[PDB]
């Protein structure tokens, strides 16, 4: 878009009405062509900006989805590790046991 | 209803603008209308490039947003993905464990038929 100085001597060039007729219609054209574009850029930006709104609270509940989502893993990962430690100690006290078993039968062997 | 402009009014519409630009060529206007057309064009072109240039130094910014939300959302993602895998893991091991407690107690009751038999056999 044309600088407000540049738009300025455009206007101040027209001031003169013995301008010639054309650079008159030259210097119209300018100014004419530079409105056109100035409108359609500027309603080009304009909803630029309004999807890039929507492109940021997309975003922001991409990570709201995310965050929680993580924050469920990691309760159900602890919920896990507190069973996985009871089977453990369940595996542990099952194992001494048939070590304990084990030991009988082999005394009874003996005996037969 | 702009602040940028004088009065409420917004930005002349192209239709108003080429209005104004067909006044300035006739060669019987007046020396007083010709420089009212002329501050017409210079008042709503100053306040034009106005909003403008905050339109345009907000898309800078937004821009700017946007990638810092979609990168603290890679974040939350990456951080969600290895969340995920860790429960997977902590899963599987206790599947691992559960199994291990089901054939040990089977192993229990076979040794103690095993022990009974042998007891009476004495």
């Amino acid at each position: 878009p044309l600088k407000p100085e540049e738009h300025e001597d455009i206007l101040n060039k027209l001031l003169d009405p013995e301008l010639a007729q054309s650079e008159r219609t030259e210097a119209l054209q300018q100014l004419r062509v530079n409105y056109g574009s100035f409108v359609s850029e500027y309603n080009d930006l304009t909803k630029d900006l309004s999807q890039l709104q929507t492109e940021v609270e997309e975003a922001v509940q991409e990570c709201r989805n995310a965050e929680e989502k993580a924050k469920k893993a990691i309760t159900d990962a602890a919920m896990m590790a507190e069973e996985l430690k009871k089977e453990q100690d369940t595996s542990a006290h099952l194992e001494r046991m048939k070590k304990n078993m084990e030991q009988t039968i082999k005394d009874l062997q003996h005996r037969l």
